[PDB]
């Protein structure tokens, strides 16, 4: 009936480090598919609440979203470039699993997830 509180974005505890991957994962990816028409939808946490979604958090266990990775990048959150790119297929995971094949949202989803692919196939060494 509540939302669950937000995925963690800062973590003093953890190590930090700035690398070329991290840097392109910001600047390229996240930048490319936040500002596309459809992002929208993706830009921050379900608000399961206002969209009168109750079953959402009784399914989705690992939420995610670019809101959610965008403070992530911004706060040096991720050690390895993989733990990012993670994030993004969970958030891409998700919809795929609570929305029907075909649907309008799905299709939003897979419309940013072809150029993230694309993006991904030219990560720099
Ligand atoms: C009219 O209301 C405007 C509006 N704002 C938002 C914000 N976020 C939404 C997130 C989702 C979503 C995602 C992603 N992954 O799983 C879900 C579930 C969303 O999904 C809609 C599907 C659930 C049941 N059928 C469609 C909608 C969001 C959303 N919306 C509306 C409800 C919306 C509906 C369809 C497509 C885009 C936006
Ligand atoms: N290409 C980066 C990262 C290598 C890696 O991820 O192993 C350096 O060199």
């Amino acid at each position: 009936s509540m939302n669950p509180p937000p995925p963690e974005t800062s973590n003093p505890n953890k190590p930090k480090r700035q690398t070329n991957q991290l840097q392109y994962l910001l600047r390229v990816v996240l930048k490319t598919l936040w500002k596309h028409q459809f992002a929208w939808p993706f830009q921050q946490p379900v608000d399961a609440v206002k969209l009168n979604l109750p079953d959402y958090y009784k399914i989705i266990k690992t939420p995610m979203d670019m809101g959610t990775i965008k403070k992530r990048l911004e706060n040096n959150y991720y050690w390895n470039a993989q733990e990012c790119i993670q994030d993004f297929n969970t958030m891409f995971t998700n919809c795929y699993i609570y929305n029907k094949p075909g649907d309008d949202i799905v299709l939003m989803a897979e419309a940013l997830e072809k150029l993230f692919l694309q993006k991904i196939n030219e990560l720099p060494t």
